């Protein structure tokens, strides 16, 4: 089949759907991957095995005043300049005729579309071609939905298409898989929990974080990041910094700068000077996969994002879980439900955590004998089914032969 894939301009989804189209390549099918140019140049490369079956297309996003050159992604859009928020948007509606010129002689059997891509489901109905909207969460995440603005966005893309696309398993979450049927009225289909394959990525091994972990103690360090996107604004970045320092572990922090914020008002005065012989900051972009892969890496403080999850539970890393918008909600209290994270205390009604509630939940999934010893043994028996390459691979083949059967 010649299938099409559309992520939303957000590396949450990129990254996965690149994995998809690479496992979809290697099946003999040929996927079109496509995007913004300067997002494509950002992405971990295609093994040369597969480079004829996964062609790029990209499409110029459409310049827009207030919006600069090359930020075309959540991760260069910032959430805490709601009105850079909405100019992005803007460009990328803007990509609706493009779209649908590509895809009138693509020859096309499907389009696999985003959460907001609902240009690109009006180009699937008008050129004939069955469309799957990816809603790449948990089943809970599923069944809480099934319970221009984004709910009106995502509301359309889904009346439009033909198939809804989660990544899960029954194995994972036997308590909702077998409960779904429809997400109004559309039919639903997990791809299994799709875990990244071993060096997809082609991340450097040699990164100054991967060499400061080759130096601490087995299962020392807690690994601290919040995804590509999230706004934590600076006060929070303080009570963060101030909670990790307060329970005392070693750490390993990746985190994304405020916006307007100087390196000097980033931090705490004096907390690195105070944890340099403990822990590191690094505001770039890391090689999680590396990191989470290292036998130095114990806990796993993370927003709940659901490649996050997925990743933190693959290498059986119990979560300090942070959850701050979207799907990390219901990511969160899931992987709690299955006693291998504790939530970060939160203030009913504001969302807010301060540095005690931080270190609290940091010392009772990483420090305390008795609890952080059955946080890890629950994380172990997740890390049993996400790391199940086999069965992941079986709902890959799954998915493939659903696409299939449609069009026969
Ligand atoms: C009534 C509602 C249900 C809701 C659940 C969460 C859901 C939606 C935002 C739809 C898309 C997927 C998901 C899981 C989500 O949070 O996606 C994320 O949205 C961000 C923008 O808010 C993007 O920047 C991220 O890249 C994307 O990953 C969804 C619609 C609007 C909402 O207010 C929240
Ligand atoms: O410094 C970073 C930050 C994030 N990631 C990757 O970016 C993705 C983040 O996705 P997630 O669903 O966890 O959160 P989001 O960014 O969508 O909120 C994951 O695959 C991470 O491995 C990374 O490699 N390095």
């Amino acid at each position: 089949m010649h299938v099409v894939i559309c992520p939303w301009l957000a590396f949450g989804h990129l990254l996965p759907c690149l994995d998809l189209a690479q496992r979809l390549a290697s099946r003999g099918h040929r996927v079109s991957f496509v995007s913004t140019p300067r997002n494509i140049s950002r992405l971990p490369p295609v093994r040369p095995a597969l480079a004829p079956l996964v062609a790029f297309v990209a499409l110029p996003l459409p310049r827009v005043e207030g919006l600069p050159d090359g930020a075309e992604s959540t991760n260069d859009v910032p959430h805490d300049r709601p009105d850079m928020v909405e100019l992005h948007r803007r460009a990328f509606d803007g990509l609706a005729a493009p779209f649908s010129e590509f895809l009138g002689t693509a020859c096309a059997d499907w389009v696999i579309v985003d959460v907001f891509h609902h240009w690109a489901a009006a180009a699937a109905l008008e050129h004939k071609v069955p469309c799957a909207m990816m809603l790449l969460g948990s089943a809970h995440m599923i069944a809480s939905i099934a319970d221009m603005s984004l709910a009106e966005r995502f509301s359309l893309t889904l009346s439009r298409s033909s198939l809804v696309v989660g990544r899960s398993c029954v194995e994972f979450e036997p308590e909702t898989v077998p409960l779904l049927s429809t997400l109004r009225g559309k039919p639903i289909t997990f791809l299994g929990l799709m875990p990244p394959l071993h060096e997809g990525r082609r991340e450097d091994g040699e990164d100054a974080t991967v060499r400061w972990l080759d130096a601490q103690p087995a299962k020392s360090v807690v690994y601290v990041a919040l995804g590509s996107e999230v706004p934590l604004g600076v006060e929070k970045v303080h009570e963060l910094a101030l909670g990790l320092e307060l329970a005392g572990t070693r750490f390993l922090w990746a985190l994304r700068k405020p916006t307007g914020v100087s390196d000097a008002d980033l931090l705490p005065a004096g907390f690195e000077e105070r944890t340099r012989g403990r822990g590191v900051v690094a505001t770039r972009w890391v090689p999680q996969m590396s990191i989470l892969a290292h036998a130095a890496v114990g806990a796993f403080l993370t927003h709940c994002g659901w490649n996050s999850t997925i990743e933190g539970l693959m290498f059986g890393h119990p979560l300090i879980m942070l959850p701050i918008f979207g799907d990390q909600g219901p990511n969160a209290r899931l992987i709690e439900a299955k006693n291998a994270g504790l939530q970060v205390a939160r203030n009913d009604g504001d969302g807010s955590f301060d540095r005690e509630g931080v270190a609290a939940a940091i010392r009772a999934v990483a420090v305390e004998e008795e609890s952080s010893k059955v946080f890890q043994a629950k994380a172990k028996k997740l890390q049993e089914i996400v790391a199940d390459m086999a069965c992941h691979e079986r709902y890959i083949d799954g998915f493939i032969q659903q696409l299939r059967s449609y069009k026969d």
